[PDB]
């Protein structure tokens, strides 16, 4: 369950309305991580399984921990990953809402992402909620070029990285209850307000 390609193996022909493009924390397995597989679920409840597609960033994305120390808290490499995803959603289904999502060195790479995205493809990402924002203090609580009213950030008191550490703390290991409730209710609420 931590491993979702509905994208990638999504074909023009039969879409998703909605698709769901996320990224995982430091050595978390398969694309998904701790916290994608929660969200997900929840997604999938108010959508329908045939009604939203689950996508995690992988093949680049490796999510080293030595990557949130360059300049903008992951490789290159990553973010041109993460931006072909949102591209591919944008090409292969073009109505499609599209949200996204990131915990930790994954909070750092969709911001970046969302930051370079051609404004056409970020105007239809609806919400972006974040997990442990390491970039949180540095893009002063926000993803830069992209609506604070879009934007939701988990980032817990006494959790370090929001402050512009890579320290982990224990608050940092806590958003489980976060992408259980209140995260996918965020996505779910802006898509369709989005939608009708």
């Amino acid at each position: 369950r931590t491993t979702r390609d509905d994208l990638i193996n999504g074909n023009s022909a039969s879409c998703a309305d909605v698709i769901f493009i996320y990224a995982r924390g430091s050595t978390e397995t398969g694309n998904l991580g701790t916290l994608g597989p929660s969200i997900a679920s929840n997604l999938e409840s108010a959508f329908g399984k045939d009604g939203v597609w689950i996508q995690g960033v992988g093949g680049a994305y490796r999510a080293t921990l030595g990557d949130n120390a360059l300049p903008r808290g992951t490789s290159s490499a990553a973010i041109r990953e993460m931006l072909g995803l949102f591209q591919q959603a944008n090409t292969k289904c073009p109505d499609a809402t599209l949200i996204a999502g990131g915990y930790s060195q994954g909070a750092a790479l969709a911001a970046a992402s969302i930051e370079d995205l051609d404004s056409a493809i970020r105007d239809k990402i609806a919400g972006t909620v974040l997990f442990g924002y390491t970039k949180n203090l540095q893009n002063r609580g926000r993803i830069p070029n992209y609506p604070a009213d879009r934007t939701k950030v988990f980032c817990k008191t006494g959790d370090l990285v929001c402050t512009g550490s890579l320290i982990v703390a224990a608050p940092h290991l806590a958003y489980g209850p976060d992408a259980r409730g209140p995260a996918p209710e965020f996505l779910i609420e802006k898509v369709r307000a989005v939608r009708g």
